[PDB]
């Protein structure tokens, strides 16, 4: 006789989990653009600079 | 008579978990613009170039 103990296990596991959070934030954006422009007709010649 | 030991556990567990978190973001952005543009009229066409 193989003197051998053998045990099984069984479980079963129900979990409620009920969670909060909360938040805030605060951006602060800076922004430089920049544009050139060359217009032109059939007399008319134009250029522009944008900052 | 089976001599086998059987157990039976129950078990009941409450947490409370209180969580902070702080963050700081420091994003730095470049962009490069392009335009061209048709005009025509009954008399009048223009075109333009702009970045």
């Amino acid at each position: 006789s193989k003197n051998e103990d053998q045990s099984t296990q069984n479980t079963d596991s129900q979990t409620r989990t009920i969670s909060k959070n909360t938040s805030t934030s605060r951006t602060h954006t800076s922004e430089v653009h920049g544009n050139a422009e060359v217009h032109a007709s059939f007399f008319d010649i134009g250029g522009s600079v944008s900052a």
